[PDB]
């Protein structure tokens, strides 16, 4: 076996094709270019072949046996530090000046990034709804057709990572009411300490506390989360928030320890697929001058994690927070 | 035109096949290792694509255009920059375990980034020389290569470098001429002076510890400046591969250092400094590759590799070492105004 | 001398002040909080250094000698520099989880990186300017500000800005001389004759929806390119502050863009091109704050900072828009050989 | 409280005294010298801080109470977090040339980054040791230093290393226990099993080249694999300094490597392979300081760095070489229910 072989390079190092040069005047960024793009797809192709492998594991009720929870939380941190490492590459095209990108733009016509098939395949697999998807020139699977359309397809309706985590985020233990009954102990606990706290600056202190109060209830309306849910502003089950906030209040507990690893990997993966979008637009603006519609793409609505993120909204003091009871400092 | 087809993703996203599942026991972690090393290649043959071109343009005198510097030091500059990335590419692959790339390494064998033909061209056209190439398995490295790609790493080595081309331009470099600013017969004699006039400064010092500790300086400078003049010194490292530039290259180099803020000389010193930045960073990339094998198969190529990263692998070790010979600017040959004109 | 105290690490390294401890209940994150911020603020004092240098340069006239080309674009390249950095100086407070900074949170009030002088006093030497900085609670910043530090803040604002400090210095670039190589005049004719040719040869074309797409994207182009010659448009987007520059400073800006491989050229567009990169840069600072205030607070300031990533922010937003006046290279007026003397140094 | 107050700025933006203009040529470029430092030292102090932290952690047993391995793990990581940007802060310093910085290196004698004091307490911290420390110029270290710094410096190198502590802890590893699982037993048996399994294998073949570098393969592999189980050959190598952790740590090490996936040898597991990251990440910042010496100062210090960029300053050298004991995962012993159920909480 040679390394060329293994690497089947005689494909990879014979895809470079600069129409520039199809066409008669050869323009020497435009080898830049595609080579970047083919690398955004290979790193595409690896983010896919872990959160795939995430998926199944999920899917699989593997997640079950917390065994797996280091082969999860590994694959995922992976994924967050390609998607670090695909942000720096933009470095790379900021090498090009407009002017000289202006001397291939028009061979390129009509093609565009936004037909990266495994980008959409990744926004799917996440949990990006097409629902909450701002609509660009009121028109995306409309672009793709043949088995991407059919695949493309099978990426919406196949579980997402989102639906997989809220699934396991549900059965998290010390839920049951029967059991530890995190939710009722921490709505008396907060009541509780509310009413204590309760109890000039004073009025403007008063006021804002009010506010909190609003805000720290706001946790125990059911419905308040259904319509919100229905809107799409949320996207986990009254359950699977439930047991996030478990996990977020008791993460030094052994057995909670991974699980709050893989919620800030998870919440790293919203923030670096923002932050791959942003530096895009960044370049594009740099690149066509004036964008808009990517600026868009910026705006938490391609936040599929965001509830974890909003939890922070919700912090008490830690003096309220359940105990953990001899019982469940033994489970 | 469709992205997809642009790309020709056909090719490039039906590139992996894991020999892990080829043999029917597939490890998850060795989709990582082939797509590392892809993105690696890609990168590489767009190093070589920017390489090339600037060669191209030393080699067919375009060079002389002083137009074509910001073109040069551009891409001179993109390949710092993709190095850089490169570097930092090695963060993904140590995600992969030890313990887990142990489960799929067999698969692999008798396969090594050893065969990378794209490295290879890569160390060549900058300048490595198989003079000063640390042996592997007591042998040559293009033994490991056959056929096409023999040939070409032959033609890699044979055609001109980026450091002969340099060299060319080097020597090219105005101020040197004798019968002009005549630089070095002004430098010669300004370090003289110079040096006299400091060692008159210590002389003045009554007796100490002090005046010893200066005495001892400047001793060892005295040496190393006037080492410079040394053009038989020069000649002998030369051969011995220590150096690498002519010695009048040397001189257009040192020229450029100390009359970088004369706007002919203003891009052609960013080339140097990007010249050195691909050094560090073509050796921070051997480090890196160095320090992940030692945490992937322990510890001996491991051995071979840590001799890798060395100056016989610097190729522009030169222009680094202009640093020993720095002066101080007092001393530095004024701009005579018909040359400041030239420059 | 001692490193240490060449240093003044006893400063240094004696600045650091748990208020959580100084009340009794020390917080252990809380010193990585102090840490970075004070990181930051040393970064930001050696990006005034730098900035202020680059200023004084440009002020006193130094810019003119075309050798303090290579210290400029050196300088304001290092800013890009600590600037890529401080930004990823924050993934060592994305260390911190929400949970931790929320248990001493409360020892900060009232106190905000708002409060940071250097920050203001970069953003003002820059070029930010105060009609279109977006108030906070329907206040001003400096109104936070007290004493000497207001007294700074004030002449940060009064003083001439890197921007004021560009626009002169792209005003007087070479070329622009109607008597010399009137580069504005050539353009507008060779850009007009060019948009004539093309029209010419869609008209000539074969009736379809293509040459439908192709009328429309053609007087779409056309529109924007001779829009360029409109000063009044200019001044018109200048004072709803669209634009920053005189229209005789972007001329001399689109001047370097069109004939950067020219010697002279070399290095001034590479100024612009760090100019774009720190307002880039700043604007990613900016972005990655609000992205950790949310992770950190929830969502209010966090909508206000979501306000200051906009291209009105931008002090060189107008470098980066001259990407929309791209024009075929067959079109860019010719460089005498003559001409190109007093483009040769 | 407000934010320059909170963070003491009247000590850390007045910490900045350039030699050359306390001596009448000031040098622009010594600005950037002085502030790269003074940021290095803040961050070493919060590495020290964070390092302090959890070596109390191990010395007050906490980390028995298996709650506190998260914050363990995050602590580490966040220093390996500090570290990989202090090594891309070199970047900052490369933007200041050579023969600028030339311009006042003598302003400096006769500081150096050699009296970094934090360096060295981190160092010490680590578990680098004093035996193994390279000399510079045929001098200790810790002669630079005087006063309390040379107190503090010896209190770093008397009390526990990391190294110690993870030793002691390792030491504690469940699963060795003889009348337990008793790992070592049982791997020392499956390994000479399929050892002797495996040479049956070649033996049946034929005589051939092929043979023979099999043959030869497999009494290398069998002398490492079996060199594990040589308490004495240990007990040489840490004499020699070739090794640093107790045999008996090794095996706790060993048995978290092979038994990972293990609930309560996940978390464990991470901070082995942090406390590998952190001896990279250290060992790069000084390849990286090397790497600007030379470009700066030419080519010695630079010798003696180049020295320092070896196993000999790797505290967790041991860490890294479990990788040579890897064998095949069938010959790893298994996790019978009875004794699994011992390894969860
Ligand atoms: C010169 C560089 C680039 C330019 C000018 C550019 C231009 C654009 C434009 C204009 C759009 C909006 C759709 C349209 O009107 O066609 C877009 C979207 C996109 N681009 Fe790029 N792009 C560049 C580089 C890249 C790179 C390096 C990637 C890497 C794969 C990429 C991937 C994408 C993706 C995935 C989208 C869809 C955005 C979304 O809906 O989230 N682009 N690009
Ligand atoms: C598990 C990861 C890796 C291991 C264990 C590994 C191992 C090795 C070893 C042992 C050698 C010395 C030659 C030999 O004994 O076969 C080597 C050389 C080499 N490897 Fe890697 N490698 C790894 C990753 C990579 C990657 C990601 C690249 C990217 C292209 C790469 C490129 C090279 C090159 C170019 C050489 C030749 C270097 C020289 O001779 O100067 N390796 N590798
Ligand atoms: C936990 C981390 C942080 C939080 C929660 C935070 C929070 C905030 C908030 C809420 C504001 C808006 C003003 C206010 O309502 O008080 C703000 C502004 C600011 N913060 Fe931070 N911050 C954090 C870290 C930092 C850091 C590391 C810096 C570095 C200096 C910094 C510098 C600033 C500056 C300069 C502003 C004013 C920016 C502008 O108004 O355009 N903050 N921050
Ligand atoms: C122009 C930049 C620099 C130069 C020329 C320089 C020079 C040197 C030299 C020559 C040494 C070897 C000992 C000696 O001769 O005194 C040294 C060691 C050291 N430098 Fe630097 N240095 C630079 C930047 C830095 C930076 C940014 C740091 C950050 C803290 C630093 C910290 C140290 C430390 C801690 C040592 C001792 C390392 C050891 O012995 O293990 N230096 N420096
Ligand atoms: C391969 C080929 C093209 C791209 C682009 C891309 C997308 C849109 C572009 C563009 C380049 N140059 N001009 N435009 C304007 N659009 C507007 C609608 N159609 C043209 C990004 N990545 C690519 C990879
Ligand atoms: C593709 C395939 C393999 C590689 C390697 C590589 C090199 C040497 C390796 C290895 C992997 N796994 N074990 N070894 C040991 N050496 C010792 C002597 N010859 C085998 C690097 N890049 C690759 C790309
Ligand atoms: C030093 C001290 C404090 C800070 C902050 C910062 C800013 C706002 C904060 C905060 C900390 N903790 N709570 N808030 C709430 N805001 C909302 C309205 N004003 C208070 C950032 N950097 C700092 C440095
Ligand atoms: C603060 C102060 C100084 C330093 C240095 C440093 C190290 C070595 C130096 C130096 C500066 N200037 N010259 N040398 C070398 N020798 C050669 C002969 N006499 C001086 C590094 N970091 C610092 C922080
Ligand atoms: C047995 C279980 N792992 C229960 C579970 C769900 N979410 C969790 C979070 C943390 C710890 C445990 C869980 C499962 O059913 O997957
Ligand atoms: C005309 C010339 N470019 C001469 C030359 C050589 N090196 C230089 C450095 C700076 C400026 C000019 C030169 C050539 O012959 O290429
Ligand atoms: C002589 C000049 N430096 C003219 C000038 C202004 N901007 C430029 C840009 C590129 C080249 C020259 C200029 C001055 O007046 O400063
Ligand atoms: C009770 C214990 N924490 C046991 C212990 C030691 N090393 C370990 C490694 C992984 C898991 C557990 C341990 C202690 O004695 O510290």
């Amino acid at each position: 076996l040679i390394y060329g072989n293994y690497l089947h390079l005689e494909k990879v190092l014979n895809a470079q094709e600069l129409q520039s040069e199809t066409k008669g005047n050869k323009i020497h960024d435009e080898h830049l270019f595609i080579i970047t793009h083919q690398a955004y797809e290979l790193w595409f192709k690896q983010i896919l072949w872990e959160l795939d492998s995430v998926r199944e594991i999920f899917q699989n009720g593997h997640v079950r046996d917390e065994r797996n929870m280091l082969k999860v939380v590994s694959r995922m941190h992976r994924v967050s530090v390609i998607l670090k490492l695909l942000v720096q590459q933009f470095s790379i095209l900021e090498t090009m000046t407009a002017l000289d990108f202006n001397d291939f733009r028009e061979y390129l016509s009509p093609a565009s990034g936004f037909q990266s098939l495994q980008f959409r395949l990744l926004e799917n697999k996440i949990g990006v709804l097409q629902n909450m998807r701002v609509p660009y020139n009121r028109r995306y699977r409309d672009n793709f057709k043949g088995e991407e359309n059919e695949l493309l397809l099978k990426s919406e309706q196949e579980k997402t990572l989102l639906e997989l985590v809220e699934a396991w985020l549900e059965r998290t233990p010390g839920l049951e009411p029967h059991g530890f009954n995190f939710w009722g102990k921490l709505e008396k606990n907060i009541t509780r300490g509310l009413e204590e706290e309760f109890i000039e600056e004073k009025e403007e202190q008063v006021a804002e506390f009010q506010k909190q109060k609003e805000v720290l209830l706001s946790l125990f309306d059911e419905k308040r989360h259904e319509h919100l849910l229905s809107k799409g502003e949320r996207r986990l089950s009254y359950r699977a928030l439930q047991g996030a906030l478990m996990i977020y209040f008791y993460r030094e507990e052994p057995r909670f320890q991974v699980p709050f690893q893989l919620l800030t990997s998870l919440m790293d993966i919203d923030s670096l697929m923002t932050k791959w979008r942003y530096n895009h637009v960044c370049m594009v603006h740099r690149m066509l001058g004036s964008y808009h519609y990517l600026r868009s793409t910026v705006s938490d609505r391609y936040k599929v994690f965001v509830d974890l993120f909003n939890l922070s909204t919700y912090l008490i003091p830690r003096h309220w927070i359940p105990k953990m009871n001899p019982t469940i400092h033994k489970f």
